[PDB]
């Protein structure tokens, strides 16, 4: 009686996002989780932002990872200031901060995961 | 801006951690894992945690990674994308059967 979820990702609407965002952990899974986790592989997102600037009422972490360090790079807009992240990197977006990201560079297997931290 | 780049953090469980409980003033999860293409290795050690752990299996394209999760004497074969809950106190481990470059299994300890 292991609990396994394979109906994934779960498309959920997120503010400012052009398309539904793909979630792999949602707050209601397994009786309730303190985080939600969405994101995906970046190799076909170079130059194409997934969202307009937006704000959450919870903290969000960007987790940028790739098989080899340096293989992925995103630009995070944080209240009108641009920050370049190079894999591997984790960036905290405080609740209420206006933000979005643009993929600068990405190999196959590069991911950006957004982790909403439930307070 | 709060950016952490000294990653992964090797911690004995050493596992490569990308989120640790003390980051950013305290986090409700920890996240460890790594790329699976170099783990496809003959053996894996059963172990237990005092918190729940979620396995998160992903690959660039669905179905490109496959693991065996051993959970309290039961074998489970999972295909990406998959999420599996390992309850605290359960003896468990996983073995990578198949993985393209850029496949990950992340272990997420839920506080
Ligand atoms: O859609 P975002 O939470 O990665
Ligand atoms: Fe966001
Ligand atoms: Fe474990």
């Amino acid at each position: 009686d292991a609990e396994i979820v394979t109906a994934l990702p779960v498309p959920l609407a997120v503010a400012g996002h052009h398309q539904p965002a793909p979630f792999y952990l949602t707050a209601d899974m397994f009786g309730g989780l303190p985080v939600q986790l969405a994101g995906g592989e970046l190799s076909k997102l170079v130059g194409k932002p997934v969202a307009a600037p937006h704000v959450h009422e919870v903290d969000e972490l960007y987790f940028l990872v790739s098989p080899e360090p340096g293989q992925a790079r995103i630009e995070v807009h944080l209240d009108g200031v641009r920050h370049e992240l190079v894999s591997p990197a984790v960036m905290r977006i405080p609740a209420g901060s206006e933000h979005c990201f643009l993929t600068l560079e990405a190999t196959v297997g590069s991911y950006c995961f957004g982790i909403l931290v439930g307070d």
